[PDB]
Order: C-alpha cells, then structure tokens, then sequence
C-alpha cells in the first residue's frame, strides 16, 4: 500500500532531507509504503507555502510532513484546521492549542526556568532572536516579575551583516555599563557561532562571565573555541550519545558515504535531523495501527480546488489524528507521549555543562519532575574543616546558652575562639570546633609514655591544631612543636 | 479565499482591515500579484511594497511622553493582537536610559475569571507598589481594566 | 595560542622584538585591551617607499 504523502523542505536543509531519506528505509517494508513528493521549496513566502500546500492537496496526499516559519504559522493551523488534514512538524511549537498538528520538538521553557532557579541568578541580560518567536521572552518576564528578578532584554537579530563586527562591540560595550556578567543566549546555530566569535575576538570569555545556550543541540555547535577560555557554559541536550540505539545510529551514520548524503560522514549529528528521523518513526506506527485496526483509508474519489466554496473535509482524518495522539514509541528523543492536542509530553532533557576535557552531564530535568542531579561529584580535593581540638575554661573557651538552637563553631565563643577565627581568616582553611575527650591537659604515662588529654590527641594523630591554653615545657618539644609564645603568665 | 475571490472578480484596489495573524498572508500575496493595499490597521515592521497604512506610528511620541514625565521605574500592561512592536521599542530605550521595566501579558484571560486574575494581578504589583502604569490595548480592554 | 587561552585582557603588555612588526597579523588582538609595541624599519609614509 504506497500511501501518497507530502513532504515541505527548505532550500538549505539539506542534511535534515538526508536524514530523512536514511529514515525512509531504516525500518520498513513488511507492508504498506510511502510514496512521498517533495517540495524543495521556501518557507518565508506564504504564498510559496499556499502554493505548495494547494498542489499537495489537488494530489491529494493523506498526510503532509515538513517544517514551519513564523511568518507561516497561521497559514499552516488555518489551512489544517479548514481541512482536516493532519500535519506533522518539527519546528518550534506552537503557542494556541491547534487542531490537526503534531509537533515533534518538547517545550524548553519550564527547564530553562529550572536552571535559572537551581543556579540562583538575579539580574542578568538575555540577548534574544526575533526570527525563532518570543515565547520564550513572554515566559521569561513574568517569572522575572514574581522571582524579583532584573532582566535587560535585547533584541539581536534584525543586525546586518555590513556593520556586524562593530554593532556588536558596542552592544557589550553597553553591557559594560552596568558590568554585567551572565548572559542567556537564544538564537539558531548560525548566530550562536557569530556571537561566540566575536565574544572571543573582544576578549570576554575569562574566569569571570557565564553563558547559557538555549538550545537543544548545546554540543552541536562550536565549543573548542571558548573551552580553554574560563567562564563557564551550560546548555541542554535530547539527544544523548551513551545510549544503545543512539550509538547504532552514530555507527551507521558515520559509515555513510558523504557524496550520497551531504553533512552525514561525520560523528555527530543536528537535533532537528534526530526528530526528522524519529517522525517517520512515528508516521509509521500510525498506518501500521491502522492496519491493525483495519480501517481503510480509501478516499473513493479525487480532490479538487483547495479554494472550494465552501470546501468539505472527511473525518478519516480526524480518525488518522486520534490514532496519532495514541502513538508511543522509542527513538533518539527517548520516548514519547502526546496530548489531546499534539503536543509532546514524557520527555527528559540533559544538562550539560562544558568541562576542560569537553562536554559532560550533571543531572537531567522532566516533563513533571524537576531538575535532579545525577550526584555526579567529581570533586576530588575538598578542604577539610581541620581538627581543632581545646578545652572549656572561662573566658578561653564558654558555651553559650543557646548551644541547642545554634550549632557546631557558632556554638562557642571566648578569648580562643576569636583567636582561632582570625588564624582561619589569616591562612585560609576551613576548621571544625573539637572538645577533648578525657577532659585533661594531659601528661605521659609512667612506663608505657601513654600521653593522654590534649598532648596525645597531637601526639597520635588524632587531632591536627590545638589553639588552647597550653604551656611550653622541656618535655613538650620532644613530641610536638609550638609557635612563639602570645601570652605570658606564671605561676 | 476573499482575496482569490476579489482579484478573480478582477479589483483595481483592495482595501480592508487586518489582524495580527493575517498580515503575513496579505503582504505575502500584495508582494507577488502587485495589487495596491490600503489599511487603517496596525502599522507593519519591515517595508513591504503596495502597503499604505493611514495609521501613524507612536513610539517616538511614547518615548517622548516617558522622557518629559521623567521616570525611571513603571509597569507595563499588553495586549498581544495587536502586535508586540512597542513592546520590542520600550526594552531598548530601558536598556540604554537603565530603566527598571515590569511588563506583563494581559491578552490571554479569558472572560469567565475578569474578576480575580485582574485583581491578582494588581496584588502582585503592590508587592512591589507601582505607581506608574502604562496600558497598552484596545478600547474594549481598557473599559474593562478602568472599572 | 594567547588569543585562545585568553590573555590579551586588559592589564597584559606585549613587545615584539622584530624588524616587521606590521608584517605579521595583528587583526587579531587589535581589540583586545592589551598592549602591543613593536619596531618598523620600513615606513609606509614616505615617497620612494
Ligand atoms: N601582654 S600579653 O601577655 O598579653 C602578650 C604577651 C606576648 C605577646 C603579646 C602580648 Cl599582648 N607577643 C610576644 C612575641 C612577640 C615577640 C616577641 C616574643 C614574642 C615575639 N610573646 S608574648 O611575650 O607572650
């Protein structure tokens, strides 16, 4: 059964048709077949769209798959809704509920909000593109409003390219007014990669600035440029390369020839062609439970004007995208679920953050659950709150009343506690408050020179510092060591 | 199919009014078939041909309204039907005069809870005790946010 | 290699001891915030040059 599809492909998007064309015969054939006709054709024009959207229906296709711009939009949810025609996309989505539209790409704005709120900002600038919506801005305003935040937003996009080397400059230079230091970047891979260069060319990517890409292929763009430079990146990923099937795919892929596939011999891959890969995926599932179901799809008769006055659709189709919000299968993305709408729910996001040796995972954020850090603590050099051993003695060292509600240092104060915070505050350790056991000075044992009390705490290497009123003698020295002497007494 | 239908009925001038989701539709086809387009609507953002808009723009007397009040810190309430433009226009005139801008969306509520999500809303600016306000809708919203 | 590690903030200063100083790239940390001095025995100013 060679079902009739539509297929809408920009001129330029070309390893994501690759990916598709992998796809078409990565897993089929045991039954019915797909016979799509491709448009390679703009997404800017609407009336290109229109165009190409009422030829694939004087075809008379019974599904059509491709991509999407935000000057089409409400072409592609007016003509869809009109005429029950189920479309599948991975683009942005969409903001109002639609009928009739599958969208493959999850939501990012709840785990951005989620990283924002783990990394505790307050004020920060958020550099955004016109071109991919503003969504994201809307989102981001009113949590900013209620979390007291302080958001200078900038608009980027609409720069040319003749005066893009000096508008940029004074952008940061504007941004140096306020001395400002975290930035959220969100745009395309393109502009990522200009903004990074020429961050790189004017010098800002130090111990000192912090990024944030928000995007879903974070190591799909360039990082060996700023992965030396000392700020820090974090970004997000969907596609996850330890996994078993991800690995496949990247064997397979990279063992492709380039000059059948352009953009495919290589190791990595765009998250837009993992989507693409896992729609057909999902495209097939569907006929396939329609076969189970044995429901046939046979449109007795021909299409015809698309401008038809007025034009009456047939609810096979709206049958068609009640099978397709039933589909759950696993992919690149991992698994997935629908709503009543089309929308993608039961998705989980990885955030990555970039580390001298590259790239690496800290924890993972769902389409419920909050971020949850994998414990990944790969610290191996901790300062230890050194041991500090004294005794209770007025005014040296007292308790203080309220030791219960308080807790551990803040629960001693005397003439050695604040000597000992300003030795802390002088060599830069960290020092946990000890008391000694047996509650005495300490002396050697006769006969076995068992020193007890303070001096074997020292001596056997239990305790590491004693700032404590203790006396220098003869037979001190021979085991321990002392300062020179701060205060003087006798007997 | 208004549009196919009156440029097969052959106009010599199309006139007619607009919204914030058939814009690019219009302009899309006046750019192709070269049919001259007038419009009391929303002014565009880019120049596109055979678009003759009677409705003058209103940033620049906006900034200038702020600038001679002389303010540093306001809220700012939208509607998003009838674009976003000034919205984008405000943001850069805080971002370089440094001003402490709250903006909030409106437009979404639906009529069935106008009694206590405004009234939230207004709670939620005197946690931070607004004096300034800036409404920026249509005559219909307005009505309904003054009373 | 400077310009990858980033050392070319303001605060660092550079001398090149060389006869070509404009002869080799210096697009590079031009906007840097560092400094760099160098010597030229060719001068572009002149007539016969
Ligand atoms: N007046 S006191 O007992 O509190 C006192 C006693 C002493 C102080 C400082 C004070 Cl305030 N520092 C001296 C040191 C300073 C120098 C000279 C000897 C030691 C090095 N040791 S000390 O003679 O033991």
């Amino acid at each position: 059964n060679s079902i009739q599809i539509g297929g809408l492909f920009p001129r330029g998007a070309d390893q994501e048709y690759s990916a598709f064309r992998v796809g078409m015969v990565q897993f089929s054939t045991s039954e019915f077949r797909l016979t799509p006709h491709i448009d390679n054709l703009e997404v800017a024009n609407s009336f290109a769209v229109t165009n190409a959207f009422c030829s694939q229906f004087s075809r008379g296709v019974y599904a059509i798959f491709g991509f999407y711009d935000k000057k089409s939009v409400n072409t592609i949810t007016s003509f869809c809704g009109t005429l029950h025609v189920s479309f599948i996309t991975p683009s942005f989505p969409t903001d109002g509920t639609h009928p009739f539209v599958i969208q493959m790409r999850p939501d990012l704005k709840g785990a951005l909000l989620s990283l924002i709120e783990y990394y505790q900002w307050d004020k920060f600038a958020y550099l955004y593109d016109s071109d991919r919506g503003l969504s994201t801005l809307q989102a981001v305003l009113d949590s900013a409003a209620e979390k007291k935040w302080q958001v200078t937003a900038i608009n980027v996009g609409n720069i040319n390219n003749d005066k893009k080397d000096e508008t940029y400059r004074s952008l940061f230079q504007d941004l140096e007014l306020k001395k400002e230091r975290r930035v959220i970047l969100d745009c395309e891979r393109d502009k990522v990669n200009d903004i990074v260069d020429q961050v790189i060319t004017i010098g800002k990517h130090v111990k000192g600035y912090h990024y944030i890409i928000a995007n879903l292929g974070f190591t799909d763009g360039d990082l060996l440029k700023i992965q030396f430079g000392g700020a820090e990146v974090s970004g997000f990923q969907i596609v996850d390369y330890d996994d078993s099937l991800v690995s496949k795919f990247i064997e397979r892929w990279s063992t492709l020839e380039e000059k059948e596939y352009p953009g495919a011999h290589t190791a990595t891959i765009k998250y837009t062609s993992a989507l693409t890969y896992d729609a057909v995926q999902v495209m097939t599932e569907a006929f396939r439970n329609l076969r189970k179901q044995r429901i046939e799809i046979s449109r007795r008769g021909n299409a015809g004007d698309c401008l038809a006055n007025p034009a009456v659709p047939w609810g096979q189709g709206v049958e068609i995208e009640r099978a397709l919000k039933q589909v759950q299968v696993e992919g690149l993305s991992g698994n997935i679920k629908f709503d009543q709408n089309g929308k993608r729910i039961n998705y989980t996001i990885n955030i990555m953050e970039l580390k001298t040796n590259g790239p690496r995972k800290i924890g993972y954020w769902s389409e419920v659950d909050k971020m949850v850090l994998t414990e990944d603590d790969t610290s191996g050099l901790e300062q230890k709150t050194v041991v500090v051993t004294t005794i209770l003695e007025s005014p040296y060292v007292m308790m203080k009343k309220n030791h219960e509600m308080l807790e551990g240092n803040e629960r001693y104060e005397g003439y050695c506690v604040d000597l000992a915070a300003e030795i802390a505050k002088h060599c830069g350790f960290k020092y946990k408050l000890t008391i000694v056991g047996d509650g005495k000075y300490g002396a050697r044992d006769a006969d076995t020179k068992i020193w007890n009390g303070m001096v074997g705490e020292l001596v056997y290497g239990k305790a590491d510092i004693a700032i404590a009123p203790l006396t220098i003698t003869l037979v001190r020295e021979e085991v321990i060591d002392f300062s020179k002497p701060f205060m003087s007494l006798g007997i």
